[PDB]
């Protein structure tokens, strides 16, 4: 019930069926940015595959079609115009997901056509010896919010077509950004940037997107050694960008990082599924388990009495839709 309940309450809160988009915030005077939508988009599938409700699941099912169809209209079919690759990546991956769900053609073709645009003519070996571009403009900055995306959104299309194309991939996109967007102990650094280097400040949808793709690499080669990466990616998170009290941290102000959580917490999901299934790390799995429930029950006790959370799951007018997703995408897991 509470996945359902939460799922609800946000919709009711947020969405906007007029232009079938979410708001950005409950003033109602502004649609949510395209990047985040695409998130909203998957925290939509997500609450769709979790829930027992046969009524709610088949209005769930409508929306990730309304989703879709008011981002359409608002900014075209095709993305790749676009300078932010990140931006068309989270769109590529979403919609390789809506495809999973739906079987509509549209989305499919979405996916690959944007995957391929990006990995095909943003991907560069001579700067920092791999790694996609952050911009299609600009060529400054490789980033891990770009390179673990894309190895995710090949890891669907691996899935969806059985194109070795895409496990190849991905594959070589984790190899690169695990070298040279990690210190190979889990910590993921943001960028690396030309004529400076690395900036190794970590942030929780890094860690989500790098601990996902490494659980899908791990899934599709059936190389421990990528089961072992996630790991050190979860530990390093839940030691290191937590509170004193253990609860994950608050990054604001930051508009982009706010609302991090929510995907931090569906790949987090991922991890602890295969951990419970496969049985190994079985340790490391309890205390992990326990940790994630600890954190679930401290954010939902910050619960407004319209059942919604604000991003600081350490504390209590106006909340924003992308804070507020990562208390509902943790029930939703
Ligand atoms: C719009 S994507 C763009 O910005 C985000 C956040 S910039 C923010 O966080 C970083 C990580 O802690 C810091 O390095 C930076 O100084 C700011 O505080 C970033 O994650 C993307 O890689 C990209 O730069």
């Amino acid at each position: 019930s509470d996945g359902d309940t939460a799922m609800k309450a946000f919709n009711d809160t947020f969405w906007d069926p007029n232009a079938k988009m979410f708001w950005k915030d409950s003033k109602r005077e502004k649609h949510q940015d395209f990047w985040v939508e695409a998130e909203l988009w998957e925290l939509v599938m997500d609450a769709y595959q979790h829930t027992s409700d046969p009524a709610l699941k088949a209005e769930l099912k409508t929306q990730i079609d309304d989703v879709y169809d008011g981002t359409v209209a608002k900014y075209g079919q095709d993305w790749t115009n676009n300078p932010f690759n990140d931006d068309i990546m989270w769109w590529a991956m979403g919609s390789a997901r809506a495809y999973q769900i739906t079987g509509n053609p549209r989305y499919l073709e979405a996916a690959r056509d944007h995957f391929d645009f990006v990995y095909d003519t943003q991907w560069d070996e001579e700067f920092a010896n791999g790694g996609i571009w952050w911009l299609n403009s600009d060529h400054n900055t490789k980033n891990a919010c770009i390179n673990f995306p894309a190895a995710q959104a090949a890891l669907y299309l691996y899935d969806i077509t059985k194109d070795e194309h895409y496990l190849n991939a991905a594959t070589k996109i984790f190899r690169w950004g695990k070298t040279m967007l990690t210190d190979g102990n889990g910590k993921v650094f943001d960028r690396i940037e030309i004529e400076h280097g690395a900036v190794p400040d970590a942030t929780h949808y890094n860690q989500g997107t790098y601990i996902g793709s490494a659980v899908g690499l791990y899934k599709a080669t059936g190389n421990a050694v990528y089961l072992d990466d996630a790991v050190k990616a979860a530990k390093f998170t839940k030691n290191h960008l937590v509170d004193s009290n253990g609860v994950l941290n608050y990054e604001g102000p930051n508009g982009d990082l706010k609302g991090g959580k929510t995907i931090l917490m569906r790949n987090l999901a991922h991890l602890q599924k295969t951990l419970d299934e496969t049985g190994q790390y079985p340790e490391f799995s309890a205390e992990f388990d326990e940790w994630l429930a600890f954190n679930i029950e401290m954010a939902w006790s910050h619960q407004n009495s319209d059942h919604i959370v604000d991003g600081n799951w350490a504390g209590q007018g106006t909340y924003e839709s992308w804070s507020s997703a990562a208390a509902v995408q943790a029930l939703n897991g």
